[PDB]
């Protein structure tokens, strides 16, 4: 049972009154409501979730839900809250006051009795360490704190030290140089996230931001660090990578970055790291574009096992200088070409490599890249423009390759002459395959084969008599000629193996499910 009333985006001005008393979830987000009374919601006795975000409430009396004993989730984010009255009320598990106009931290003493409070979203322009005290005894899981645009004057450096939270997401002011002296190293924080870091100036390259990051080295509890919406020079960017490299963090994630200047930094110290994974999503450079020097050398020689770089104008990734510990590399959505990692015998531990959506073109070159990757189990080169030239001869795939994703390219039926021998998973959909040659019978171990969205009209008589290992197969979005007898072996054989087909391959023009032909 769950009576959901979704009145969001209805231009409401007050809380709808003619609501069923069965309402357990009330969504009135994105409207024009300006007041929240007790009578607005007291009659909804079973109300459990209340979402009034993106309205324009300025005053919050927290006793207005005193009669909603089942309420555990309240979202009042993106309102105009400037005032909050503290009174006895119900124990919430989730309270969101983020993105409001409070001048002081909207923390009520009554918040202390919320023994199940697991998420607290706050808004403020002034943070005093002592104002957090009522909740300093609660084991909160995540706190979102949005510092208003005018935050900055009369800063308390220990303002956060009383927060007892496992995850902290600090949202710094937007459109402002980073000059804030707030210690983000908190005793109990394991997952720290910081949004909006901007330091594009000569005076001193992100010294303030780097300073608070350096205090993240002195806490073994910090395990996950995330940085969002960063704008600074290329030097300061590499300084951040280097600084956090020596912290305690295991997982470091960076998304939405705008970098400028000429990169000078290339003397990276990889020692003393605890990093398990690093991901960099969405990097934008200045008018000159992605650096032509140093950056790849920094990226290629990282002494880590998980490494993602997506959403960048990156064009190379070189063989690591020494034997590399790279284990799972995701370089999807860049501008890399086929020579990436060429002539490389230092990636013998790599097990998965994703090069989806780049600028790969010739498959023989890509298979040569794979030869010395003796542990490589999965390879994704989908959404490129890869063709295979049968003239180049045999392909030197590594024997360890089990899964191969080549969807969204311009391969032909010759592709089946350029497949690793132990192939088990094979995704070729959105290609230019017009037929299935006799080479397929040699893939006994094949378990999955996706040739959807090609130009298949039929398959040979008996092409599956020796593919005893198959479990899943896609055939849809292909123009099959369904006149008997060209469609009979495909009809009888398909009918028997009912569970194996994924989706519904349909006849060209007739539209009938192919299983339904009686030749
Ligand atoms: C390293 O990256 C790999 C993938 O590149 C991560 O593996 C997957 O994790 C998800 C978690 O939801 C699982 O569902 C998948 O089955 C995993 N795939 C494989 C092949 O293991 C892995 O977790 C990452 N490791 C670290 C330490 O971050
Ligand atoms: C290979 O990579 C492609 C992405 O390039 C995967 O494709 C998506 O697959 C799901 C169904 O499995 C669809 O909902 C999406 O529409 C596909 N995306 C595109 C752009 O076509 C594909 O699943 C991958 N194959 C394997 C075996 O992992
Ligand atoms: C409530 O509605 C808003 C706007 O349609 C939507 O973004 C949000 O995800 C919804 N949440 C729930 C729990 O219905």
């Amino acid at each position: 049972s769950e009576f959901l009333v979704d009145r969001s985006k209805n231009g409401l001005i007050h809380v709808p009154k003619d609501l069923s008393q069965k309402t357990t979830i009330l969504n009135i987000s994105q409207n024009y409501i300006s007041e929240l009374w007790t009578s607005d919601i007291l009659s909804l006795s079973k109300l459990r979730i209340l979402i009034i975000s993106h309205n324009r409430i300025q005053y919050l009396d927290i006793s207005v839900f005193k009669f909603n004993q089942e309420l555990e989730y309240l979202d009042l984010s993106h309102n105009k809250l400037v005032k909050i009255s503290c009174h006895p009320t119900v124990n919430l598990k989730h309270l969101d006051l983020s993105f409001n106009a409070f001048d002081a931290l909207p923390i009520c003493k009554e918040f202390g009795n919320m023994s199940q409070l697991k998420f607290l979203g706050l808004s403020t322009t002034h943070l005093e360490k002592s104002s957090v005290l009522p909740i300093a005894h609660l084991n909160i899981s995540k706190v979102l704190l949005v510092l208003g645009e005018t935050y900055g004057e009369k800063e308390d450096p220990e303002g956060l030290q009383d927060f007892n939270t496992e995850s902290l997401h600090i949202v710094f002011p937007t459109n402002k140089e980073f000059h804030f002296i707030l210690d983000v190293s908190v005793k109990t924080v394991a997952n720290l996230e910081l949004s909006n870091i901007k330091c594009v100036l000569e005076d001193n390259k992100c010294s303030y931001f780097l300073s608070i990051l350096a205090k993240l080295q002195t806490n073994p509890k910090l395990s996950n660090l995330t940085l969002n919406n960063i704008e600074t020079t290329w030097n300061s960017f590499i300084r951040i990578l280097q600084l956090v490299w020596h912290t305690t963090v295991w997982y470091f994630s960076i998304s939405n970055v705008k970098l400028q200047g000429q990169l000078d930094f290339r003397d990276f110290d990889y020692s003393g790291t605890s990093l398990k994974a690093l991901s960099i999503h969405q990097v934008v450079s200045d008018v000159f574009g992605f650096p032509q020097s140093y950056i790849y050398e920094i990226f290629s020689n990282m002494n880590i096992k998980n490494f993602t770089v997506s959403g960048t104008r990156m064009v190379h990734m070189l063989c690591p200088s020494k034997i590399s510990p790279f284990l799972h590399l995701d370089f999807s959505n860049n501008l890399l070409t086929d020579t990436v990692f060429e002539n490389c015998g230092h990636l013998t531990e790599l097990e998965t490599l994703i090069l989806q959506m780049n600028q790969l073109k010739e498959l023989s070159k890509i298979a040569e890249m794979t030869t010395q990757m003796k542990s490589l189990q999965q390879l994704d080169i989908s959404q490129n423009s890869v063709s295979y030239d049968e003239k180049k001869g045999d392909c030197s795939w590594t024997k360890s390759l089990l899964s191969l994703n080549m969807s969204s390219n311009i391969l032909t039926d010759t592709i089946f002459r350029c497949l690793p021998p132990r192939i088990k998973v094979l995704d070729l959909h959105s290609n230019k395959i017009k037929s299935i040659p006799k080479q397929v019978v040699k893939l006994e171990a094949l378990q999955e084969l996706n040739v959807a969205s090609n130009q298949l009209k039929s398959v040979p008589d008996g092409i599956f008599d020796r593919l005893t290992s198959l479990q899943k197969i896609w055939l849809h979005t292909n123009p099959w000629d369904c006149s008997c007898p060209r469609i009979d072996y495909l009809s009888r054989w398909l009918n028997k193996n009912s569970q194996k087909e994924q989706g519904s391959a349909k006849c060209s023009g007739s539209g009938k499910p192919v299983r339904s032909i009686i030749c």
